[PDB]
């Protein structure tokens, strides 16, 4: 009788359940940081992670059971299937980032707390109406990343040697951080007019924000 | 008595006389500072200072005698009791903090005077639209200072040795201090890639942050 | 006597006069900062200056004759009386500041420009909303200076020592300026919970000044 | 018979192919980054390059025939002008500056994409409402530099030795980067009020900015 299982997944009981569930193995990722705990305790925080992580498992197997093909446009749920396939990878061979890839599960609180989800709705729904102005400056960025290697990258490898330096290092010149005394000085022993450069580029990059914000803010 | 008290704590200048004694007092708490001052009147000081700390505590019980039950729904004379409660601990007896910790109690001419309690509610009552907002990044910050532990706990500890750790980096880089030649550059000397964890990580925590202001000005 | 110099102080030529000197002024002012320049054409533009400084103060007395009562109650022509005024002390010997003061004289431009008024009196009109915020952060920034000077002077004498000192550092803080690396960490080296006095303080002093910015919106 | 020609500059074949070529070269820039790539394809790159510019070229003399006088009274074909113009001056051997001043002709992607024109229109077009506020600044600027250099430069003059570089200070200063610790501490160090130029300076630089936002915002 099909609808059997399937009206347990809808219980309140059930999601709570899991609710309760990964605020523990959360809490529980939490003491896995202290060196101290990892061995006077170690096993009980193994066990919780292949018990939750098979339930987790079964959850999700159970709402596709129910959702078959309609579970696949469930953007939370096939972020708790990729969230939790991954808790899955053995640690074996491969990369010990994946081992760390684990706690992203934790989001999982966000996944079935409703108000969370309702408050990314409104995080997520700016950036649609952004990916233009995104566009503008990603090119810019992408454009002056370019003259900054050609400009500044044999000198300077550090900061501009590669296309990614003049990108990370503008990215930074971008926040501000330790631009002047930072970076620009430094580049003006050489070239003494390298403030020619970032000065327009700071404020193009620095307006363009400004009114993102504002556009943004009418709404 | 219960009028004739009554009549007294609610005249304009026993309120007056109160404020002005923190008008006095503060004067006095700055005075106090000056190693030199105080060696010509630290005596001096330390009765006015035991004066105006007992005059107000006649204060909090008269105002307590009229109210009763009333005066502790008032949030704002709540303060003003555990304020001045505090500053009644002996100076020593626990930690000499709390005789730094009694200077609090000059947040009494933001107490006593009307205009302020007002701007300090206009600005308490932005807070609560925000507590939704407030929570989840409460946890990004939860997973990625994990993360952050056990990625570069061992080889920087001091910027991620523990939570704790992990987490006060991880604001410094949210308020964007310093963070670029600071931290991520020397931790991309070890872990080549660290900067996939934090230029995404300033980009939630920037538009996050751009977002909450939005959703303030809006609402 | 009157209205034939009154004809002369309200004609376009005489403003006009006394704006064209103004830009000729600012130009000449630019000169005078070169040692080469001043070396072999300094005594030519020090009369100049001269020349200017009379013309300025036969305009202000003008005005006078003409406004009398009125001109002193003109916030722009009380700001020329006065950045004339200060202007007309002697540079070469006794008092040396005063003598740097004299550039003071191009915000005349502003004075004598119509459009710029209007800009800083836009500008101005702002202030009177946030005068209880200012006054609020005043006593915030106060109570905490004397905290910050018990707390730290000691063992930091540069950046608390003094009350004058903390509010500095403190002022520092708030434009979150090389804040974490520069003073906490170092403070928590030797007094690891001075983040419970910078954190918060920085939260607050941040969420009073994004108010402050919604309230000139909102006004 | 001139109208044959206008036929086909006016195609939606022709605005796309041009987009398109812009899009190869711009993929083909941030080839002639790598020097690796260099050692195998510049010999192609250094071609495709001189056939784009060849074909630009064409295609700029021909949105000439197409739109007579008119042609140099639209911003976005006078840049394209200019921007191919600089890109045609041969490899080295005169300011070579210039042959990275080639990648600005990326921008025409810019010029030639109808959304990408529109933000950028949409953002100049908050540029001649703020002329009035950087005419402003500009002139605090420039009398806040001559001040540094009087006051500051003899001791200082890597930082206030000269118009320029009081400028460059001030706007570090205003984007308020290491500011204290990098450039006031150490001033005050020798001229221990620096503090009162540099902090009301900083108010000031800091007003104007703020509600300038504001008034984008309403208007
Ligand atoms: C939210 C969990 O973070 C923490 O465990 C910490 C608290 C408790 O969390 C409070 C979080 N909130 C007040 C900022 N105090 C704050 C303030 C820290 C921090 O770096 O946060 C900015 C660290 C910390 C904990 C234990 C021992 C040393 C440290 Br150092
Ligand atoms: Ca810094
Ligand atoms: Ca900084």
């Amino acid at each position: 009788m099909y609808l059997r299982i399937t009206n347990i997944v809808e219980s309140s009981f059930f999601t709570k359940f899991i609710i309760y569930l990964i605020v523990l193995n959360g809490i529980t990722m939490g003491l896995e940081t202290s060196k101290t705990f990892m061995q006077s305790f170690g096993v009980y925080t193994t066990l919780f992670n292949q018990i939750v992580i098979t339930i987790f498992t079964i959850e999700i197997i159970l709402r596709i059971y129910v959702h078959r093909i309609s579970f696949f446009k469930d953007p939370w749920s096939l972020f708790d299937f990729f969230v939790v396939a991954i808790s899955l990878v053995p640690t074996s061979s491969g990369f010990e980032i994946l081992r760390v890839l684990r706690v992203l599960r934790l989001f999982r609180l966000v996944t079935a707390v409703p108000q969370m989800r309702k408050i990314v709705s409104a995080l997520i729904s700016v950036i649609p109406g952004m990916l233009s102005v995104i566009a503008l400056m990603t090119l810019f960025f992408y454009i002056f990343a370019i003259m900054a290697t050609q400009l500044f990258g044999e000198r300077f490898p550090e900061w501009f040697g590669t296309l990614g330096e003049s990108f990370y290092t503008l990215f930074q010149v971008m926040t501000l951080d330790d631009w002047s005394n930072g970076i620009v000085r430094p580049l003006m022993e050489v070239y003494p007019y390298a403030w020619v450069f970032f000065i327009p580029f700071i404020f193009v990059v620095t307006f363009v924000m400004i009114n993102l914000v504002v556009a943004i803010i009418v709404d």
